[PDB]
């Protein structure tokens, strides 16, 4: 199956594609965490910080995919 | 909701982070290319090389969303 060839590639390069990519987002995580705290401030406890920049996180990955449509 | 303010946030530095991304991935390109020639050199002319390539990379890109998930493959 031609994808699975690819995957093997894929799995091999992730690591490197990680951490070039972590490097990326440590520029703008700075603005995530404020605009997540602002929300906390403004909302109440119940708001999860953390989470709120994990998900801006994995959404900008997910609509980067239109990169390769 | 409040939490929208995350959404326009994220819509506002798309435009850069896209920029980034496609730069680390013009690194790769070529391991990417190569191996769907590959592919399709030896299965035939009904494999498309680019969809193998384009696939691969969302994959590449699904995968490294457990950077920020609750260990991770990384160079360190």
């Amino acid at each position: 199956d031609p994808a699975i060839s690819m995957d093997l590639l894929r799995a091999v390069l992730q690591p490197s594609i990680n951490e070039e990519i972590q490097t990326v987002f440590n520029k703008y995580m700075k603005f995530f965490q404020k605009a997540a705290l602002n929300v906390r401030d403004n909302v109440g406890e119940e708001v999860d910080a953390e989470q709120l920049i994990q998900e801006a996180c994995r959404s900008c990955l997910e609509q980067a995919k239109l990169l390769f449509s």
